[PDB]
């Protein structure tokens, strides 16, 4: 277990910012992806896990940027990427996600980097929107040492992720008409029998319901942070926040399995 920061509350997790001061930089020479921004805590008081976040088809870092400061402020290094092409498919997005994690591991070993010695390279997580969410699930299927996955409105050509053993939180958007819940997010969720998993559907949400500028940042932020704290840090202080039905008028559906309180 790798417990960092104060004992959590509903209030401290719903807030815009967690306890740590966040800085960021632009990756100089991206290795295996288009562009990256690294968000990091300046005063975490220990090494922190790393999370790589990938946008959807046509999209850039702006769509997923809000997660950087939100997660970093609770004790993570977060890299948000632009893909080599905005028209990359999910397999490519997954390779590029794992390339961003690789470079964060590299920068951890680079004395000139702001994140020199700040990362525990044994503790990594994946997130992303739509095809980037599909890519996060492919990353998890291919890399079972990953500690957590928290894709949003995921799409893949196949809904069968039955091999995934990584703790997986799926954010779904009730009224998604790009990747409908009934044909994407929910069948992806249903396919996974071997993991701690959760399904949180946002009431009236369109396809962008968990993107930068969403009106549910208190709820989505709290669940995203709690999931990553619980599973990346093995921080049982977050067991209730991670596993609980949040009991919110913004949630139209909640499912969870193998998630202990």
């Amino acid at each position: 277990s790798h417990m960092r920061g104060p004992n959590p509350t509903a209030a401290s997790l719903e807030a815009s910012a967690g306890p740590f001061t966040v800085r960021s930089f632009t990756v100089s020479r991206p290795s295996g992806y288009g562009a990256g921004t690294v968000y990091y805590p300046t005063n975490a008081g220990g090494t922190v896990g790393a999370i790589a976040i990938v946008p959807g088809y046509t999209a850039r870092q702006s769509s997923i940027k809000w997660w950087g400061p939100r997660l970093a402020s609770h004790g993570f290094v977060v890299i948000t990427i632009d893909t080599n092409s905005t028209l990359d498919q999910p397999e490519s997005r997954s390779s590029q996600q794992m390339a961003a994690l690789r470079q964060v591991a590299s920068l951890n070993g680079t004395s000139s980097s702001p994140i020199y010695g700040k990362v525990d390279t044994a503790r990594m997580g994946v997130m992303g929107w739509s095809m980037g969410g599909g890519g996060s699930l492919i990353s998890a299927a291919n890399n079972p040492s990953l500690k957590a996955a928290a894709p949003q409105a995921p799409w893949h050509s196949s809904t069968n992720f039955s091999s995934v053993t990584v703790p997986t939180l799926i954010f779904a958007c009730e009224n998604d008409s790009i990747a409908p819940v009934n044909s994407s997010a929910l069948p992806i969720y249903d396919s996974m029998s071997r993991n701690a998993k959760q399904f949180l559907e946002i009431n009236g949400g369109s396809h962008s319901c968990a993107n930068s500028g969403n009106s549910n940042q208190a709820l989505i932020g709290k669940k995203g942070v709690a999931w990553m704290k619980r599973f990346m840090d093995n921080d049982t202080r977050y067991s209730t926040f991670a596993c609980e039905n949040p009991n919110s008028t913004a949630v139209s559906d909640f499912r969870t399995a193998n998630c202990s309180l």
